[PDB]
């Protein structure tokens, strides 16, 4: 076997940590240009064997959990925040069973009501923005998305109980995903660690109360929570309340910040492309209805231009820029054998802005998919939600949430950038959020 082309680090242990923190996408891009598609790293005592390009990423996107173990990478971070016996804590077959049980709930029947729920919530929430002014797009969209995700997934019982205190609790729970989670161990009683732990206990307690109330409820209502409760394991064991709580606080916490940043990025891209925003509003006027009636899942499929805009936003600025895996058996890609112990990586951000196939890589143009383009030509060139075996179980929910939030938002206002300052990428956060998000909005005529 041959080890993959190994980059050389001046620092023995820390490696390229500072460079990756400063500019991960650019660092990966130049490393690709200099050492091919299978260049390796050395970051904090770990070898980050990145796979760039479709051919290299095919290994990660077609690998099995017996070969590329996600748990050995994500357990120490996801177990304390989500719960025990849920998410990545369980073995891989139980994890697959949980994933399919969750995917069963997110169906067309539930989406038909989710569209109306999200439309109502965004129409009510964006009343405070007034006729015109400037606002923090990222935070407002995060607050809207947490409301909509709660109302749709957890149900009216949980949504009604939602207030500023529990919103801050959810923000604190998301605060568990940070640098300290990776570098520092689960031994130090850091105040961030104890905040996350207390938030998880309080959230699970209120969720236990809500689950008991729903179970005792006589009236039958179809929801994600009800579907999870009715559905049992493959063997036949009824789902425990602890497991159900873990499922739902995993679902919502996994879509609150990977959907807020995408919505904000699409908003800024549409503000920069005023002609594209005008075309999108014209579509909202013509294909949904001249009187602009409330949206429905049937009309969602008619918003092809908005779908293309969301696709281009995800291509340029993916929320999840890295999907890590832990090698445990020797694997070969591009002729280079990766020994077990290397943190096999993949970049759903660099994979979509490579100049080899993505022409005008950094140019926002939601018309590329109208013609032939890598997203259809190549297997794993456009992978914002993942592809192959490892995909998001809620990409449909994301495409029905963002395309119902932004449809109403474009129906309401006429977004326009301020001082021509397109927000940059804040690499400090694990999900790259726009830097200083401020937009000068005006009410649509
Ligand atoms: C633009 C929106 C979103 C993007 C780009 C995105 C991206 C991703 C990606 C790339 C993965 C793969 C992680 C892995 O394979 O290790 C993932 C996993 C996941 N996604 Fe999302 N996500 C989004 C929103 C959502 C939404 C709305 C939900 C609603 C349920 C959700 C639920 C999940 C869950 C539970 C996982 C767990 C891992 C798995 O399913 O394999 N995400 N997401
Ligand atoms: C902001 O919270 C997130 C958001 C998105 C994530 O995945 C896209 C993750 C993550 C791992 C992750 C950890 C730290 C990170 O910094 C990160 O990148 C943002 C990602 C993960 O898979 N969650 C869901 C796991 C799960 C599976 C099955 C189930 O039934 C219930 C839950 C964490």
């Amino acid at each position: 076997g041959k080890l993959p082309p190994y980059i050389f680090s001046p620092i023995p242990f820390l490696g390229h940590a500072i460079a990756f923190g400063k500019s991960p996408i650019e660092f990966l891009e130049n490393a690709y240009e200099k050492y091919g598609p299978v260049f390796s790293f050395t970051m904090v005592g770990k070898t980050f064997t990145y796979l760039l390009g479709s051919d290299a990423a095919a290994l990660l996107f077609n690998s099995k959990n017996e070969d590329l173990n996600a748990e050995d990478v994500y357990s120490r971070l996801t177990t304390p925040v989500f719960g025990k016996g849920v998410a990545y804590d369980v073995p891989n077959p139980v994890f697959l069973e949980q994933k399919k049980m969750l995917k069963s709930g997110l169906n067309i029947a539930h989406f038909k009501q989710h569209v109306s729920i999200i439309e109502k919530e965004t129409k009510e929430y964006f009343e405070s923005w007034g006729e015109s002014g400037e606002k923090n797009v990222f935070e407002a969209l995060s607050e809207l998305i947490i409301l909509t995700a709660s109302h749709c997934l957890h149900g009216k019982e949980i949504r009604s109980q939602l207030n500023e205190k529990v919103a801050q609790l959810y923000a604190d729970l998301d605060g568990g995903f940070s640098h300290a989670a990776w570098l520092l161990p689960g031994w130090l009683p850091l105040p961030s660690f104890r905040r996350r732990d207390r938030a998880h206990r309080e959230i699970k307690d209120i969720f236990y109360k809500a689950i008991q109330k729903r179970r005792q409820s006589q009236e039958k209502i179809d929801d994600i929570l009800q579907t999870l409760l009715d559905a049992t394991y493959k063997d036949g064991r009824p789902l425990t309340d602890d497991e159900v709580a873990g499922m739902l606080i995993g679902l919502l916490l996994a879509g609150q910040h990977t959907s807020s940043t995408t919505s904000a990025w699409m908003g800024f891209f549409l503000a920069r492309d005023k002609t594209l925003q005008k075309k999108c509003y014209l579509e909202q006027k013509t294909v949904c209805g001249e009187n602009l009636p409330p949206l429905t899942y049937d009309q969602l499929k008619d918003l092809n231009l908005l779908d293309r805009c969301i696709k281009e936003t995800l291509r340029l600025r993916p929320p999840i820029m890295i999907m890590m895996r832990m090698a445990r058996t020797p694997q070969t890609v591009a002729g280079y054998t990766i020994p077990p112990g290397h943190q096999v990586c993949v970049s759903p951000t660099v994979n979509q802005r490579l100049k080899d196939s993505w022409v005008e890589r950094l140019d926002f143009n939601p018309d590329r998919y109208l013609q032939d383009n890598p997203a259809s030509g190549e297997k794993f060139a456009y992978v914002p939600f993942g592809a192959g075996r490892h995909r998001c179980i809620g990409e449909n929910f994301a495409y029905v949430q963002i395309k119902t939030i932004w449809s109403t938002m474009l129906r309401l206002y006429e977004f326009d950038l301020i001082d021509g300052y397109f927000p940059t990428v804040n690499y400090t956060t694990m999900i790259h959020t726009p830097e200083n998000p401020v937009i000068r909005y005006k009410r649509r005529s």
